[PDB]
């Protein structure tokens, strides 16, 4: 029902192993909230999810991303529920910055980060892991406001909700991790060009649209309020399925102008140019990658 | 210093007529905090301030904006104190929808003052602009409850969050809705959401935000505040004061550039609607450039 004009690829080789291992690590890292089918079957979901969308990376490269789709799916909902249950946004701004204060420098998921960051560490320049920890603490941020959001019964206005979405959504990392499972780092004049920002946040903004369309049944269930559909609802005072199809044309509006905006590049280097290239390929790649696991991850459905 | 490649215009011939009745506007609605000089010359220098950015307007369309921008000075200095003086998000949340909620109907000076303000601007716009103006001072809104949550929580956001609710913080999405209302020339949904044109108008609400910024520094942080991007870099990236006026000055810059090369590349809809549209960018442009030149001498800085 969405646009999604980018080619599937093959995913990466040794996917099947991944999801033993990633499986493993959760595990032994005290992250599984029970051992059920349905809780096994997603983490083997998440890996899946990684293997998709990094097919063409080194083996540990992976297995290190791997290991933070399932623990960033674990812990943001342990900061979820902290909040739909009553929390104030005291309580979830300490408990995030308490865990992710690893990446500078804390339960079960302080040690299993720490484990995470040691491996990706290993593998960057200084200029990159501060660009992570920037979009972590944009995550950071956006978490606390939709703790807010919460302390006071609010549904956020729309514009200000997808501005925000783009943080919480965690892509930018995700983009990050494209440098990373490549090994080939843009300086920061490149990501931060104002034309390659925009590419980052439409292509952010397809993912999060796409993940709001098909997550809407499980948030709503959930009770909360931070997704697309329910913002439209209740900025347009529309009902439901018309609010899937404005959501549905909005996303459509953002794939269009990905593809526009990817055509006009700005230029700095051959070397330069070429790694530019690949990380946008790695973004159309996520894209569909996404796409397709968020019509059939038992996550949603 | 700052980059502003935007030509000056003449401003509004009746100016001086539209600070004398927008001051006597002022005083009769009881927002003056005092009858001081120092606070009648403020009422007086943002009325030349929209006397340059809507230079062609006739004359009731142009005092009705007037008096919005005295009147939103004031107000928005009584939120920002509410907050800056201990309230929490709740109270600051209750005083904004309570006054703005008049731009909905009939439901305190500042309340009814706009009502006035409002009664005359909607007797010249559309049903579909009257929604749009609405929702950006709902964006705005939210802007100051998160604002006000910052500050609870001691708080200094990371800067890509900043940057984006500082679009809404600052109003200017509301004043480019002016520029249609002041020409009565009005635009479509389907243009000014249209990504491209989208990031045109978030490109130059950067620029005039993040001028002012640069130099409404000085009296912000005597008001002990950090929603201020030369004080949010020298958080983020642990830099000084004059460092961080620097990267400001580059990502202001930066903004310039892309705005310049983005108006190249319009989208076209229509006839009317293109001709409409290179007015409305134009209006961006005078906008800039007469907040650049008010800026370094208003008395408010
Ligand atoms: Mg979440
Ligand atoms: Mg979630
Ligand atoms: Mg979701
Ligand atoms: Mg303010
Ligand atoms: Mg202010
Ligand atoms: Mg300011």
């Amino acid at each position: 029902a969405l646009l999604c004009p980018f080619p599937a690829t093959t995913p990466h080789p040794q996917a099947a192993q991944l999801a033993n291992d990633c499986l493993e690590w959760t595990r032994k890292c005290g992250l599984l909230p029970d051992e059920s089918p349905r809780t096994l079957d997603k983490v083997r979901s998440y890996s899946a999810l990684a293997a998709h969308c990094y097919p063409d990376a080194h083996f540990e490269r992976l297995r290190a991303i791997c290991d933070y789709y399932s623990w960033l799916f674990f812990f943001d909902d342990v900061c979820e529920n902290t909040s739909l249950n009553g929390a104030e946004p005291k309580v979830v701004s300490s408990l995030l910055f308490d865990v992710y204060g690893v990446l500078r420098g804390h339960a079960p998921f302080a040690q299993a980060l720490a484990d995470i960051w040691r491996r990706i560490g290993d593998g960057c320049p200084g200029f990159w892991r501060r660009r992570l920890i920037r979009h972590v603490e944009n995550y950071i941020d956006g978490c606390v406001w939709e703790a807010q959001n919460r302390q006071l019964d609010r549904v956020p206005s729309r514009a200000v909700f997808e501005g925000m979405r783009m943080h919480t959504s965690t892509m930018y990392e995700f983009w990050d991790f494209i440098e990373y499972a490549g090994d080939l780092f843009l300086p920061d004049e490149v990501v931060e060009h104002p034309l390659v920002a925009e590419v980052r946040r439409a292509g952010n903004a397809i993912a999060s649209f796409a993940n709001d369309i098909y997550s809407l049944r499980k948030e709503t269930s959930n009770r909360d309020v931070h997704n697309l559909v329910v913002v439209l609802m209740h900025e347009e005072r529309i009902e439901l399925e018309a609010a899937y199809a404005r959501a549905a044309g909005i996303h459509d509006a953002q794939v269009e102008h990905f593809l526009d905006l990817v055509k006009h590049l700005p230029t700095f280097s051959a070397t330069i140019d070429r790694n530019l290239a690949r990380y946008v390929e790695g973004i159309r790649i996520w894209i569909r990658a996404n796409h397709d696991w968020s019509i059939v991850t038992p996550r949603y459905n």
